């Protein structure tokens, strides 16, 4: 069995990794070894049955020592730790999850469902250094991947509802709390049918004014609320070479944050670069991978299963709403949605790991 | 002074129409007449200090003897009244808020900010109905103005947050309600500091699917989700309401989010012509006082282009202004604006005090 280490297994992005990893009997091929810059030596979480203690994720020695690495410790570690490592001639595995790395010559993004032929080439090539993609450009691929995988697009636009979990475990409750502050504010005349909701509204849009809302993550509220904001920016470059395109394939558009906890959803116009039906495009989508789930744009079934609370926790990254825009047959429109945590963060890192043991 | 009729101004949108009149002094020029299928002939409201009394919504003599009627019932009763005035001969001015005759050859889409000349045309070419338009195309057009008043748009894609006050004050309430069911069934662990995140989303996201959320009038969850859905885009609207002579496409998405009254849209316009930047924020700043440009920084956009921002508001500000790698003939915007204020009763308003 190879020797892995874990970094950054406690935080939320880790801790998904870890559920997964423990649902898919991940750890019975390895052997883990856990790091932490706490409490080196205490107690290790025995994920993998194991009985260890945790090392010093910050002892170049100890991590030497190691076949693989899987970090969710973020970028701050990996600029640290990455060029010690390889500058000391370390030529083992590196699994991230932070971008850092993403546009190095001699790393690829991972997202094998979509690009296994580059995964395979590269690691045959002697890449030792596999990164996770933008948590958008992710779930964008992995539902129109059928579309890219034949060469069909020629650009993409896009405007997207991103999720609190994007931000992190701090932005996910701010949210969830500023939840209970409109309400209570509110309950009473809520409760009570005799009310006039214009009464009910300038209250809340009051207190959203007030500066009794918790916005220290965000800046500014987002419950009842979204932000055009999100602190290459569509992930042209990263889009372009996790396919390892010929041409350039622009992707642009807008990215705004709402208030949903784990799921990203994605509104596009794509380009297409032939007039295909649109059933064709079902064909297409449907078979490329078994999670592109195809929604038919009718009005039941679309709100059932293309939303964040149909998606969230699960592994489906649905497409709907396909239809040709007035501006064209040649002009393609589709909305998607996907768990952020899984296909947008861990997945391909525990994926990766498989091939790799 | 002309008499002017009211009908449906009890609810919603009634409510902001009266309020805003009230505020800007617009029942002075008038003589009131309200009506209200519910209590005829009882005790009416005092806005333009007025003393009078409630009026049989569907007696066709009491609205003949109009001049102007300002609806906000709907096309329910739009659709019933209307032509029997009509075939029976009524001339007087029709200001409605349903879309039930925004498409009438003998029918204008009022939004004077941006159409004046095509109401004040239609006006001299005798058109006596006037009906407000898309709650989306308006508020478009309120930010994007000065790009089509220049013949600088090809066509728009879209993709839009729609707040719940376009469906109603039932839904505006569901929603809120809905924040409610989330908030409490976690309260305990968002208390504790040492919670585990993936627990409390694990209750959140199972009782989002238990189905003890009320979801009557949206039919699924709306708090912490959203619904590519809407019970389209406006492309016919919009060339009415610019009465162009090409037609410009105007498609994309409409989904609904979890905000109360603003709409907020990001776009993907393509123009004719290489317009830089700083041309595109003077025409768009230029055309009318309503069209705030918020520059491409972090913090002003954060503390401008927002529902939280412009709710309850008569701004409809236009953000993110910049070229998509697509090309220099690509240009991407966000947009937004309140449902209820321009893309709803404003409109009415404003025709009705030109007609006064």
């Amino acid at each position: 069995m190879k020797n892995v280490g874990f970094i950054g297994w406690r935080g939320m992005v880790g801790s998904v990794l870890m559920q997964r990893m423990v649902e898919e009997r991940d750890f019975d091929a390895i052997r883990p070894v856990f790091f932490s810059t706490s409490q080196l030596g205490q107690a290790a979480p025995s994920f993998g049955g194991t009985t260890g203690t945790l090392q010093d994720a910050f002892d170049l020695e100890a991590l030497k020592a190691l076949d693989i690495i899987v970090t969710c410790q973020g970028g701050d570690y990996t600029n640290e730790i990455y060029p010690k490592l390889r500058e000391s001639g370390w030529q083992g595995y590196w699994i991230d999850a932070a971008s850092s790395l993403r546009m190095k010559d001699d790393a690829i993004i991972i997202l094998d469902p979509v690009n296994q032929d580059v995964i395979t080439d590269g690691l045959n090539n002697g890449i030792r250094t596999f990164v996770g993609g933008n948590c958008t450009v992710s779930l964008m691929l992995m539902s129109l991947g059928g579309l890219f995988a034949n060469d069909l697009v020629d650009w993409v636009s896009v405007a997207t509802y991103q999720a609190a979990s994007g931000g992190g475990a701090r932005h996910m409750r701010e949210l969830l709390t500023q939840m209970g502050h409109l309400y209570g504010h509110v309950a009473d005349e809520l409760a009570t049918p005799s009310s006039a909701i214009l009464d009910i509204e300038r209250k809340v849009t009051t207190l959203t004014r007030s500066g009794e809302l918790p916005v220290d993550n965000f800046g500014v509220p987002l419950a009842g609320s979204l932000i055009p904001w999100i602190d290459e920016w569509k992930g042209q470059a990263e889009t372009n070479k996790i396919l390892n395109t010929s041409s350039v394939i622009p992707v642009d558009g807008l990215c705004v944050r709402v208030g949903a906890l784990r799921c990203h959803s994605q509104a596009f116009t794509i380009k297409l670069k032939k007039d295909v039906s649109i059933p064709t495009v079902e064909e297409l989508l449907a078979a490329h991978n078994p999670w592109a789930k195809v929604v038919p744009n009718d009005r039941e079934i679309t709100m059932r299963e293309l939303t964040p609370a149909a998606v969230t926790g699960t592994l489906t990254t649905p497409v709907g709403r396909l239809r040709k825009l007035n501006m064209g047959p040649e002009f393609l429109s589709a909305f998607t949605v996907g768990d952020q945590l899984l296909w947008g963060a861990a997945e391909p890192l525990r994926r990766m790991l498989r091939q790799l043991a």
